């Protein structure tokens, strides 16, 4: 009656991969919020799992390297996130969806990369208003959540500087493996990666098009034709318009709507093959105190829906009667 | 040209059926705007038949009783209203459509009550997050308003219990006369009776994936296939999203746009069957300034359309000529 | 690669076509945001040639005449703007797109008069929640920037009444020439004009029922079938919805999306018949900081698709290479 009976939660409090403090913030926006009640009268039993601590080194430690900022504090933070992550799927190995909240999208590195040491075969949904596939020397602003995919994809790797700090961090996926839905932003270079290797990408333009029901349909086709490999569905909220999500630090007028986003969820949870689900980019610092109420809000829908919670309702666990408490009904009244 | 040539307006300020205190304040905020001017410019004569006057005992007199509270005070209001209710409607007895303004929703089994007195056998069209339907005993509130619909529904009968001061709210619906359009927040024994007793039901879920327009339709199949029955229209302005509609009790994201909410009224008022249209949950003490004028104006724009006012256009009653003033047009004088 | 690889810019700060102060700080808004970063970034040359300065007349010199509001400061600067616009056009004469920020939208008479002289068969694609085709007599305010168009069709100049200063605004439209999109205030005499000479209109109640794809291309179908005629694009920023542009003067709930606003500008654009795009009433003065802030990106990401902006993304000038700086990257490492 439920597709998932159990799952991990695990936060992330990445805050080294963009300039702006608060992401660290982001696992207690959630633990702070109703999600774990709401979760446990859906009949779901959620084990919190703790939090990783990044890595974060001081500036002398880690100077720019190709313009990176703090990728040492990036790759050291990495190793460990993988190694965490590998270690809960595995326990793992009704599957146990492990639920992640971040931190900023640097963390993806990390999650995807302990993700596919246990599960080698994953796919990867990327919702995001953004591409995060920048490699080094392309970028402009040096920040890490804005490459994280680049250090993963095979086909990228002529054009990632070799750094020995880098070497456990090993390419896990082909192009063929990602699907982008919400893309609004994207960099000149992302575009021609994107296009040279042929990555799936579905762009609000193709929403207003396709409509989000016909996206969904075809990202999944694009990478998980027949359902077989297991899901990592990484959720930028950035990627919802800012008019519900405004407590973000690269926000993008134009965005999917709550219920769009709750589709996507809905459908990718009702695949039976959710194994991890992150969301990324909260941070409670940013907005007024009513923008962040409405960005947790947002995020414990969406969070809601990844585990199976259905806006049409749910039955009872057991169904309660008059006549068991020894209770006189209008109906028996009108006999007498 | 009209549908509805007249109609008359009635305020009910039911606030003892939820916990928070304001939406006694309802039908003010709707007779302070410029609703009334509106609609006399579109050429409808709207008469203010004032406010009911709730029951509102003190809490020796109306101890809870069965985990209600307050159904003293709701039992003796349902009357009230429904007398008040029946009356007007069959003075009206291009028929004369009647507007009520609430009052939170447990104003609703007194106005249905009302209602089918004078017309037995109507449908009643429920627009809402919530299916306020639950049973007593299966409510984890006790609130007043979110169990108005099972008091009416004869298949649920052998789930209320008796209570003398009840006797004369008679169960005056059948499961099939109900459609529900907006759903988001039912609770699982509502889940339960919902399928179990085959009420026709449309949540965000059904609007996301059908389109609105399809919902209205097949939401008028179900219930009204031909057009026979006279309409109840129990619109709960919690049904729109908190965008649009933040100043309301029990407000949840994911909900209907101003646009969704228009349509389903404009197509409603184009039956030439509207017979009541009910506006509740309007709380002017929620929110900001700001909220409350943002709220205001969506309930206006949703009375409006329920109606008859039309977002093409309406054409004038007489047309003015230039002539007829003595006035030299350009056309004119480029002749000479 | 690019439709239009070169764009003029002109700012027009009319503020006597309503009452209230602050459209005339419009296209200061725009210099102000990122906007002309934006453009350049995409590869287009954008030339500022500078604001258009409007003749405002005092009291005594600009008496009501017919009930308007200060009309010979409208006669005189439509005369004005239609003189250096018909300029720019015909040191035109890949086409160069001219782009107009307002200002009160009273300046539409003046753009369309000097375009037409440049372009005599253009067609006008009109979106805004209002109709602004009200004759002189007809008007309820006697604002003029409810009027512009009424002085330029045709088929309505026996409604107009005649004044000498008025001489020089010859009418140049004909009623097939022009198609709204995004109405839901029109006055009844608009009504009235807009069906009897058959001027295609497409309101918010049409583009909920037949979709905004759907809209866009019978409203090009309508006025310009094989793409043969230059395109004046007049967009009023009040035809978006109020959450996404609160800062203007007669905001309406129930406008379009940003991106369905979007999807109208790129399509116009891709034509590559965009001859001219103004855009109208921005109010700086009006609402709180943020609002300001929403209705400036509103407004920029509006321009910005006008001028060929794509969120599908676009292709790098020059793709950059890790070995032509003489550094060793991942993939050539792993082979050493
Ligand atoms: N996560 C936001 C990324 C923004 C930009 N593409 C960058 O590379 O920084
Ligand atoms: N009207 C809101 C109702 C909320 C909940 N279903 C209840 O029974 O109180
Ligand atoms: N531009 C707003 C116009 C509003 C009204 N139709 C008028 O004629 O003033
Ligand atoms: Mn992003
Ligand atoms: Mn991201
Ligand atoms: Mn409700
Ligand atoms: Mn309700
Ligand atoms: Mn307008
Ligand atoms: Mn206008």
């Amino acid at each position: 009656k439920l597709l998932y009976t159990s799952a991990n939660f695990l936060g992330i409090p990445t805050n080294r991969g963009q300039p702006k403090i608060g992401t660290y913030q982001g696992p207690e926006l959630i633990r702070k919020s109703n999600f774990f009640q709401l979760v446990a009268e859906d009949g779901i039993q959620l084990t919190d799992c703790g939090d990783i601590i990044p890595v974060e080194l001081n500036e002398a430690e880690d100077p720019q390297r190709f313009g990176m900022k703090w990728s040492r504090s990036f790759s050291l933070t990495t190793l460990r996130i993988a190694e965490r992550v590998e270690e809960l799927m595995k326990q793992s190995n009704k599957s146990t969806p492990l639920v992640i909240v971040g931190g900023d999208h640097s963390m993806a590195t990390g999650t995807i990369l302990g993700h596919a040491e246990a599960k080698p075969d994953l796919c990867v949904l990327w919702i995001d208003a953004h591409g995060d596939i920048n490699t080094p020397l392309n970028s402009a602003s040096g920040n890490m959540h804005g490459m994280p995919l680049s250090f993963l994809v095979k086909e990228l790797q002529d054009q990632i500087p070799w750094l020995d700090d880098f070497e456990g961090i090993k390419p896990c996926l082909n192009a063929s493996n990602i699907a982008y839905i919400g893309l609004r932003d994207l960099d000149a270079h992302e575009t021609h990666d994107i296009r040279k290797h042929g990555i799936a990408y579905f762009t609000m333009l193709d929403v207003d098009r396709m409509g989000i029901e016909a996206v969904i349909k075809e990202a999944l086709l694009a990478v998980n034709p027949r359902l077989e490999k297991a899901i990592h569905l990484s959720f930028d909220i950035d990627a919802l318009d800012p008019l519900v999500a405004p407590s973000t630090g690269t926000a993008v007028p134009g965005g999917l709507t709550l219920r769009e986003g709750l589709r996507i969820c809905e459908e990718v949870s009702a695949t039976g093959k959710l194994s991890v689900v992150e969301l990324a980019e909260l941070n409670p610092l940013l907005g007024s105190q009513e923008d962040v109420l409405k960005t947790q809000s947002s995020a414990v829908h969406i969070l809601r829906a990844c585990l199976g919670h259905c806006r049409s309702g749910h039955l009872p666990f057991k169904v309660r009667n008059l006549t068991d408490q020894g209770i006189m009904s209008r109906a028996a009244h009108m006999q007498t």
